[PDB]
């Protein structure tokens, strides 16, 4: 009922490859993404579509496919080049039909996270483990972005979190049975597991190029609230009457990072403040059923109240370790965006963003017991 895999956790099990024969058009312009952009011949060739109907996408994973598909589509028809030349009016043949099946899944529509990640990959060989090498994206933007790292790498995180969350009922579990020990392995085996996630985040470096991510990417992935270029919005013609505003893709949309707050009793979305709004906003680009979990995981007891209770060292210190994990994952993370953002940049926009972060990292050692 979650849609939580064993093996690759918020991410979708095996994405669907290809779509019904129907939406051939659909698929040949997000194949061709690169070509059509630099070309010029995108904007043109979305202009020239037929309304096709979503009543031909019968099981989940055709459509979040089909979302991929035409949020990829979407990204590229507002950005353009991604020089600055914008259109501020997506047409009702593609907008309409993304807009009913957006509605379905009950996301916004607009490329997010559980799109162009979760769902936008594929094994090379299926007998192969889930690595780098044996793995690629679905879908790119530009030739030269480095989609297929970010995305990949972006995942492998995912899969190296799914470890942890399978652990979560065993938490739940040996706190109403009262059992002491199972509870303190199951930490222990969590905190185990994120520090494993800490190690595949290092990948980034190896796959990502700073000034690619910057110039190309980061364009494609930005949307339309608070954003200067479309300050209305988008107007999605043919569904709303006005231009509707909608956050671009992030892994802030992640599930991840949210999941083991909740469940060590990090009070991030408490508060008024703008980190506390962020977090709590982000959930509405997650897919239900992974809102459906963190709402679960809030309505159980308290993991953090269950060890502070019972005066035992073992099992503070193994929620110590979980939530020094978390830290060490923001701290890491801080890293990335200085070498990822901030430099680029410079080559008070940057200061506010390090402090948002740093707030979140700041309200995660604060949940420390020993310090
Ligand atoms: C080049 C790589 C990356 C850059 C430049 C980057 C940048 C950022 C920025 C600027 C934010 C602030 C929110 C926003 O304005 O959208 C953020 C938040 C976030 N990023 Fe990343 N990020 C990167 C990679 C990753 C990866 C691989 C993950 C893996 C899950 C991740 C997880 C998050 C999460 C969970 C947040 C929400 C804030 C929090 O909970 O601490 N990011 N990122
Ligand atoms: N304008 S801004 O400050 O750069 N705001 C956007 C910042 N976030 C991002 N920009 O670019 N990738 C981002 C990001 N950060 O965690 N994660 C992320 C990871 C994988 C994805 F498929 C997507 Br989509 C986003």
């Amino acid at each position: 009922e979650y849609h939580i895999d064993e093996e690759v956790g918020f991410a979708l099990p095996n994405p669907q490859e290809n779509l019904p024969d129907f939406y051939n058009d659909w698929m040949f312009i997000a194949k061709h993404l690169p070509d059509l952009i630099e070309s010029g011949q995108l904007r043109e060739r979305v202009e020239k579509l037929n309304m096709l109907s979503i009543d031909h996408l019968t099981d989940h994973k055709s459509q979040r496919l089909a979302r991929l598909v035409l949020g990829c589509i979407t990204m590229a028809y507002v950005w353009g080049k991604g020089h600055g030349d914008v259109r501020k009016v997506l047409p009702r043949n593609i907008a309409v039909p993304y807009c009913q099946l957006s509605k379905k899944l009950e996301l916004p529509p607009i490329l997010v996270y559980a799109d162009c990640v979760l769902a936008n990959w594929k094994k090379k060989d299926p007998n192969k483990p889930l690595t780098y090498e044996n793995m690629d994206v679905l879908f790119s933007f530009r030739d030269g972005d480095c989609s297929k790292g970010f995305f990949l790498v972006s995942l492998l995180v995912e899969i190296a979190a799914a470890s942890a969350i399978k652990v979560i009922p065993t938490v739940f579990k040996a706190m109403q049975m009262q059992e002491r020990d199972t509870l303190l392995k199951a930490l222990l085996e969590i905190a185990s597991c994120l520090e494993k996630a800490l190690q595949v985040f290092h990948q980034i470096h190896d796959h990502v190029n700073p000034k690619a991510f910057f110039s190309v990417l980061r364009i494609y992935l930005s949307g339309w609230k608070g954003n200067p270029q479309l300050s209305d919005g988008l107007v999605y013609e043919g569904f709303w009457e006005d231009p509707k505003e909608f956050a671009g893709g992030s892994a802030g949309q992640s599930s991840v990072f949210q999941c083991f707050d909740v469940l060590l009793g990090i009070q991030q979305t408490a508060g008024g403040g703008h980190a506390a709004q962020f977090l709590q906003d982000m959930r509405r680009y997650m897919p239900p059923a992974h809102r459906n979990f963190l709402c679960s995981l809030e309505s159980n007891p308290s993991v953090r109240e269950f060890v502070l209770s019972k005066g035992d060292a073992g099992l503070r210190e193994a929620y110590d370790a979980c939530v020094k994990a978390l830290v060490s994952l923001r701290s890491y993370h801080l890293q990335i965006v200085t070498k990822y953002i901030l430099i680029p940049a410079s080559q008070t926009g940057g200061t506010d963003l390090m402090n948002f972060l740093k707030t979140v990292r700041s309200t995660t050692e604060k949940s420390l017991l020993k310090e």
